[PDB]
């Protein structure tokens, strides 16, 4: 499924990330949008052989379970393929482990790169939350 921005932001406040470990909506949302462009079917493979599963790029190597990632953790326990689900629940109980593990939310990359330090509230604007 691919998201509008507004209705990912409430698919988001109602599984609880609003201000999640002090994070705005805002940040979910610009996170989600340069990691798979709201497509909860993306994937793409890394350097390691590893593979980034769904709307927050959830990685095979820690966070969950592919059948190809030799020698990963399946720290969120759950087959990656849930991930891709149109359901985004899977995803973001997986991402509180996550950003609740030390880095915030300077785990996701483009998070880093692209988003924090921003005007992330610009991606809630206008929505009906
Ligand atoms: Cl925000
Ligand atoms: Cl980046
Ligand atoms: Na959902």
């Amino acid at each position: 499924k691919v998201f509008g921005r507004c209705e990912l932001a409430a698919a988001m406040k109602r599984h609880g990330l609003d201000n999640y470990r002090g994070y705005s909506l805002g940040n979910w949302v610009c996170a989600a949008k340069f990691e798979s462009n709201f497509n909860t079917q993306a994937t793409n493979r890394n350097t390691d052989g590893s593979t980034d599963y769904g709307i927050l790029q959830i990685n095979s190597r820690w966070w969950c379970n592919d059948g190809r990632t030799p020698g990963s953790r399946n720290l969120c326990n759950i087959p990656c393929s849930a991930l891709l689900s149109s359901d985004i629940t899977a995803s973001v109980n997986c991402a509180k482990k996550i950003v609740s593990d030390g880095n915030g939310m300077n785990a996701w990359v483009a998070w880093r790169n692209r988003c924090k330090g921003t005007d992330v509230q610009a991606w809630i604007r206008g929505c009906r939350l």
